[PDB]
């Protein structure tokens, strides 16, 4: 039976645009899911986005048949600096299926044992710096994993070393990243974005795409100068032709692309490695089977990818980590056409839809009544978790690329973390997610005190 949609509280003329005036809008978004339920609708001026939270309603979203890739207006933001890169691309884009089919096999499985070594390169950079603390001094979590996979995907991405381990102040072209992924969210909050108040806001925001243009398309033009062919991100876009148009990607995409790899690597498996090491501290008993994982296996001074693929607990961890706390945390959706969403809420074509992953992580129809405690044992087969129940990396064709090298890196990193240090945490940290493109534990801290083993 068609049933009316649930809404939060309105604001006269600004509906419930009001609500999301906060510096973190998802948090605020999952508590509304928590008193309304699987499904609500949100307003502002001239939208309507509806918000979904079951795995009921998001198995029928995740229909590619039904459903399709929306650009949240989010990524319409990001998109002023990824372009038409595979993240901020719409699926009928030709650049997206292009970039889609030219990209997929330097994403692969097998492409990670190429990008192994280099990802060890980074890794074994964060256990010497921990190493290397004296008695007095504590790890800032999402700094040091934030400086790790910004450098590892530099590295794999085009032979770039962001040197971030030699730094307190972030590679320029981080500084104007983070400050134009920070304008690209506050811009969701101005309720009149032509205000002149926004004037200055708007020409950091060109002064800061320059910074990323000039650095990208200095490194392309670098590689073609050079002719070197390192097994990297950049030298398959620049040799690859996608088999169905018979094209390669042009300058311009490639750049896109590069931008969009470096968001991923500084905003994703960061995060992760934060959410996952503290849950680890604050489940001793959790810590110490993974721990016991990581001696059991990582029986050398450098992991090898065939070891980093038998750390099943760690994968269970990182798994674990991305349901309480899903570091990506939503992806908008819209009907291709008029349809009904779970036998009662009527769609017509176009309507946005917002999944809302933290709460749909959440469902204790799924998960049963132990949903918030962190059981890595919830993941040890993949076949008792229902369809579209865990959805930490999207959706179908639009899914992540970067699935398996968020996940090499993840686990390889933790591995090495849980083998090399015993972990305290010493502040007994009270959990404060900071909200960027992703979700991390700021202020997050732990001292690590080293086992001794050399590399
Ligand atoms: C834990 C780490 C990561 C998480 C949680 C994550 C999550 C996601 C999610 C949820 C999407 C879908 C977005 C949407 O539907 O709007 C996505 C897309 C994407 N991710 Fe990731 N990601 C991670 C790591 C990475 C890495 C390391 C890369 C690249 C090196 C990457 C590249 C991409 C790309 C290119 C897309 C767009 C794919 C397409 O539509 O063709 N991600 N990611
Ligand atoms: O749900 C949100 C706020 C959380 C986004 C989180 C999302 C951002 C991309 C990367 C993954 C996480 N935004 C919607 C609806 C909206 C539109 C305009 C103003 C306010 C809300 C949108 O961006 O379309
Ligand atoms: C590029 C993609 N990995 C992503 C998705 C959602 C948030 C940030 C990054």
């Amino acid at each position: 039976t068609i049933k009316e949609m649930p809404q939060p509280k309105t604001f006269g003329e600004l509906k419930n645009l009001p609500l999301l005036n906060t510096d973190k809008p998802v948090q605020a978004l999952m508590k509304i899911a928590d008193e309304l339920g699987e499904i609500f609708k949100f307003e502002a001026p001239g939208r309507v986005t509806r918000y979904l939270s079951s795995q009921r309603l998001i198995k029928e979203a995740c229909d590619e048949s039904r459903f399709d890739k929306n650009l949240s207006q989010a990524l319409k933001f990001v998109r002023d600096f990824a372009g038409d890169g595979l993240f901020t691309s719409w699926t009928h884009e030709k650049n997206w299926k292009k970039a889609h089919n030219i990209l997929l096999p330097s994403f692969s499985q097998q492409a990670m044992k190429g990008y192994h070594a280099m990802m060890v390169d980074i890794a074994v950079q964060l256990v010497q710096k921990w190493e290397r603390l004296n008695a007095d001094e504590h790890i800032e979590v999402p700094e040091d994993m934030t400086r790790l996979t910004l450098d590892t995907i530099g590295l794999c991405g085009f032979n770039y070393r962001f040197n971030s381990f030699y730094r307190d102040q972030p590679h320029p072209f981080i500084t104007s990243m983070v400050r134009a992924l920070d304008e690209a969210m506050n811009k969701l909050q101005r309720a009149n974005p032509d205000d002149p108040a926004y004037d200055e806001n708007k020409r950091q925001f060109q002064e800061d795409i320059k910074v990323m243009n000039d650095l990208v398309d200095k490194i392309i033009a670098d590689r073609k100068a050079s002719g070197e062919q390192s097994d990297d991100l950049l030298t398959h876009m620049l040799n690859g032709k996608d088999p169905e148009t018979g094209e390669p990607l042009d300058d311009e995409n490639i750049r896109y692309q590069i931008i969009t790899f470096l968001i991923a690597g500084h905003e994703t498996t960061s995060g992760l490695l934060s959410f996952a090491l503290y849950f680890l501290v604050k489940n001793p008993h959790v810590l110490q089977k993974a721990a016991e994982e990581a001696a059991r296996v990582l029986v050398d001074p450098v992991p090898s990818y065939k070891q980093v693929k038998q750390l099943k607990y760690v994968g269970m961890v990182l798994n674990e980590a991305l349901r309480l706390w899903p570091t990506a945390p939503a992806f908008s959706l819209y009907a291709k056409e008029d349809t009904v969403l779970g036998g009662e809420y009527p769609l017509e074509k176009g309507d946005e839809l917002m999944v809302l992953i933290p709460q749909l992580h959440r469902d204790k129809t799924i998960w049963g009544d132990d949903v918030e405690e962190f059981r890595p044992e919830r993941f040890e087969n993949p076949s008792a978790i229902p369809q579209h129940a865990f959805k930490p990396f999207g959706n179908g064709q639009r899914a992540c690329i970067g699935q398996q090298f968020a996940l090499h890196e993840a686990t390889l990193v933790l591995g090495m973390m849980l083998k090399h240090f015993d972990f305290e945490d010493h502040t007994n940290y009270e959990l404060d997610i900071k909200e960027t493109l992703t979700l991390k534990p700021e202020g997050f801290v732990v001292k690590a005190k080293s086992k001794k083993i050399p590399l």
